């Protein structure tokens, strides 16, 4: 254990690049606790593999720097996230957001595109549903649409991640279609789930009207209100909230789709590290000050949820690290990783002060981005960037000839802090995380 | 701190994919020891990042399987390995074998291509020179040429990794050239270093004659003999060795260059996963039965070295994982990872039985290979493989339009077992490893 893992001094001198100030043995032995966790905060950086963590650190903090949030969790390991082929039931080495999110929130592997159901299309309870049933307060925050697979997996059981609202569900998930006697679209099941705090984007799907049931004819936004949900649409009003519970659930819709990314930079190009000058990221001017940052949502959710005496389970997702990775946009991708680090600092500060909180930071799968040599002549999309070290770092995206770079199957880092954090060390599976949380809370 | 990390049962069923059988807390707390290490075995998988480990596991053992050696080390972490730019002294995000090997064996960062010297070209003692001085037995094994960067870094101090023997040193490392008053080429410094056990390839540089000094005119191979080295060139003779020490140092030269790779498979190609059938690796027919495997060399080295009462330091390197990665050859690369896993099992079996041995498995840097979806249309070199799961796994190499795929800068896995293993957990730097070993052995 250690809180400062930055290089000690002059990285060109003996011992200057070291991150360790002493022996971790005792410190580590002290952070090993099997006492129950009262709360759990699971932070997910979408598509944030080791490569993404390194690129952002090199850029934002420098090679020898360290993320005060992301790099500060003492217990580390690597975990696998392979999905399953629906027909064969054999492994599918590269998972999507849905199958992986389902794995950690359910404890069962599934096929790509599935939310809350195994390869047989059978429903399985998510950790959020189990926490709510035990009396704990529940939160779900993300910078993406709330209907995205990661936040949706905790509250929805759909056969296809594309079944956002009533209209998509009728054509793509008919067995789930409300009219067909199913539980409903992702959005409808989210509304039913009734988590205490739900914050993110995806307001546009709420403008759809239910095709059947008690709120038929009424838009989903209207139904939320009729059901007792407090709706907030910006930083100001969010901030104004004083409580959120089963009588007064909070629902923040901060964008029609995904919330705007924090940084602006050009898209990587073929031979860009050669033909184009080094870029320096800038703030995204299209992003309004009224739009909450992930740390803000995380912080507000912790405040409201910490009022519950039994404890709480909260999931936070920095979604656009993945989206900008697909877009081959280094600046957008790094900004979203810096953004998530902030949300991680908020969680850590709370956890260190409370003492019964298990904080976990990981990703759903690996992605395309690679850090290559400045002079690299690659076949894909590349870009040179000016880092905090005053050096150029080149990033490469070369696994797709399409407009979207692809996920990768490499095992990746999973880090934790708090009671039961030891269960994250060594090699584990994404499904283990579910059992780790279920047992830390004693949610059996 | 478990030994079996394979999926529990049916990966399609709830909990079937889990690798954990219980709670690691107690087990982990028990494997944390700060008592001094009597011995240390450092295994290096060249260019063996997390992606490489995953691809080989998926192929050789199946997605839900586990490397009995590589994946069985309980204390895990991620470490950085950026090099330095010689001019500026600023970070160079993607290191080579030379700059990284120098970092863990010396504790100082350096520029790419440097062996045993910092950016000012100043010499720094290596962990092997320090162990030998304290009376410990020393071993150095690799599947590559012994003049090659990783093994050379422990015994040579050269400004350019290209200074193999007398002839190359005169033109490329004149300040080290023996005639110019320098310490000599890599091969000459290796001969001088006099480690108890040195096994590998690179016999061809030993056919060069020294240009000055006591053994001038005499080939390097003749010099070795004149200096009291026992030369063995195949498995049978290796095996026949009964002792190796300072009076009778062992020198195994099993190949002119790098030792032959274990598996054969075709080179990945543009749209190979689409236009070509899935391949299944086979054993390399050019590889002679008389050529020792890494595990055999590792095993024999442990045997000879464990006779020293003070203890020993042994470094083992599975070098061709990297070379095949550069070559865009999945089968050669996976075979070399399986090869290394066996050497790791040997190290672990000894360590678990001896009890004062620190075993560390890591890599010098990340590489090109990525696991992508079966249908991926990538701009680079791809290939489909038939895995143990009876499923297809696609591998992609898309960071170079040249004939050699490039290294990548992503932080990677470092795993350890034994006294002082806790110093590997969390985020660390490649230079910390040096301090971890120095302190474990009390080599102050
Ligand atoms: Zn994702
Ligand atoms: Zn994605
Ligand atoms: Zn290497
Ligand atoms: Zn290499």
């Amino acid at each position: 254990v250690l809180e400062n893992r930055a290089a000690q001094g002059n990285i060109t001198a003996p011992g200057g690049a070291r991150r360790l100030t002493g022996d971790q043995t005792a410190a580590l032995r002290n952070s090993l606790s099997d006492k129950p966790a009262k709360n759990i905060i699971l932070l997910i950086g979408d598509g944030m593999g080791d490569s993404e963590i390194t690129a952002a650190r090199n850029y934002a903090e420098g090679a020898g720097g360290f993320f005060k949030g992301i790099d500060a969790l003492p217990l580390t390991g690597q975990y696998t996230h392979y999905a399953l082929n629906k027909k064969t039931g054999k492994p599918d080495y590269v998972t999507d957001s849905a199958a992986s999110a389902t794995a950690w929130s359910t404890g069962v592997k599934t096929y790509n595109g599935a939310l809350g159901v195994d390869i047989h299309e059978k429903d399985h309870p998510t950790i959020l549903e189990m926490a709510k049933a035990a009396g704990l307060a529940t939160g779900n925050v993300s910078t993406a649409e709330l209907q995205h697979a990661t936040p949706a997996a905790l509250v929805a059981h759909v056969t296809s991640r594309k079944c956002y609202g009533p209209s998509a569900t009728s054509q793509k998930c008919p067995g789930n279609a409300l009219e067909k006697g199913g539980k409903g679209s992702i959005t409808e099941q989210l509304l039913n789930a009734r988590a205490d705090v739900t914050l993110g984007g995806g307001a546009k799907t709420f403008a759809e009207t239910a095709t059947a049931g008690e709120w038929q004819g009424k838009t989903l936004r209207e139904e939320a209100e009729a059901r007792g949900y407090q709706l907030v649409s910006d930083a100001a009003s969010l901030n104004s909230v004083t409580e959120a519970n089963q009588q007064k659930p909070l629902l923040g819709l901060f964008a029609d789709g995904n919330m705007p990314v924090r940084w602006l930079g050009p898209k990587a190009t073929y031979h860009g590290n050669i033909d184009k000058p080094a870029v320096t990221c800038t703030p995204n001017p299209q992003r309004n000050d009224s739009v909450p940052t992930l740390a803000q949502m995380t912080d507000k959710a912790i405040e409201l949820l910490s009022k519950n005496e039994k404890g709480f389970f909260l999931q936070v997702e920095g979604a656009s690290i993945d989206k900008q990775n697909h877009a081959a946009n280094p600046c957008g991708q790094i900004g979203e990783t810096v953004d998530l680090d902030e949300a991680v600092q908020r969680a850590l500060e709370f956890a260190k002060k409370e003492g019964n909180t298990l904080v976990i930071v990981t990703a759903d799968h690996a992605h395309a981005s690679q850090i290559v040599a400045p002079d690299t002549k690659a076949p894909g999309l590349t870009q040179a960037l000016n880092t905090k070290d005053g050096a150029v770092m080149v990033m490469s995206y070369g696994n797709s000839e399409e407009d979207s770079q692809e996920h990768t199957g490499s095992q990746l880092r999973i880090a934790a802090y708090g009671p039961h954090a030891a269960n994250v060390v060594g090699l584990t599976d994404q499904t283990d995380l579910f059992y780790t949380m279920k047992a830390a809370l004693g949610l059996k």
